[PDB]
Formats: C-alpha cells, structure tokens, sequence
C-alpha cells in the first residue's frame, strides 16, 4: 500500500516500474504454465509452484504500492531472491531434461524471468521518488 509519497507527473512510476513489473507478471506466467506442461518430473522438476506463486505476489504487491517507494524496494529486493531461486532450479531442472528442446527454451524463459527482475529492481529504485538515502549531495 502506498502512503503519501510522491505524484509523477509524467506517469514514470507506470512508465518505469508498471512496465517492468508486467515483464515479471508475464514472465512468471510464461514459464509456468511452460514447465507445468514439461519437464521430468523428479523431484524438484517439473513445477515450482511455490515459488513462483511467492514471486507474482511481490511484483504484484509493487502495483498496490506504487508510489510508497519504500514498500516498493522492499519487495523488490524479495523479488530478486525469489526470482533467482526460481531461475537457479530450472537451471537444474534443465541439465536433466528429456526434451533438450524444451530444456533450452526453459533456460532461455528462466533468462527473462531473471531479466525482468533486475528490471523490476531498478526501476523501483529509480522511480523511489527522491532517492536521497545516502546523502545525495544535500545542499
């Protein structure tokens, strides 16, 4: 939830973080619904439900932030551990694939999911407002 932050004017806080989130948002979707359909399962393969269920609720909670900044990096910086364990196990899941086909097309999917979340991270960081947290040349 937002608080009272700031406005932009020129809508940069959905030029910027409301495009990068929906990166995420698709990107989450996209590989779902692809390794849901694919993969061995054996173990951690096959689906990683959890995971990225954890994920769209961060990019998610952004949306319903957007403007709080603060609550923005917070969950950005979730967004980046998520993402990452996300992307790693595929990464598995994929050396060990029937379907080398499919392996790669995950690893290429995994790539955006990862993309989009350093997308995410920066521009919840460039659109915080006024990002003066480490004495930004005050005057």
């Amino acid at each position: 939830g937002s608080h009272m932050q700031a406005a932009t004017e020129d809508g940069q806080l959905l030029r910027g973080v409301g495009a990068a989130a929906t990166a995420v948002t698709q990107a989450l979707n996209e590989l779902l619904q692809h390794v849901k359909a694919h993969a061995t399962g054996a173990g951690p393969a096959g689906r990683y439900d959890q995971a990225t269920d954890t994920i769209l609720t961060v990019t998610e909670n952004i949306f319903s932030s957007m403007g709080d900044a603060g609550e923005m990096v917070r969950q950005a910086r979730i967004l980046a551990q998520a993402t990452s364990d996300l992307v790693n196990a595929i990464k598995a899941d994929a050396e060990g694939e029937s379907d080398l086909e499919n392996s790669r097309k995950l690893l290429s999917a995994a790539k955006i999911l990862a993309d989009a979340t350093a997308k995410m991270v920066e521009a919840a960081k460039g659109a915080a407002a006024h990002p003066d947290s480490e004495e930004q040349q005050q005057r």
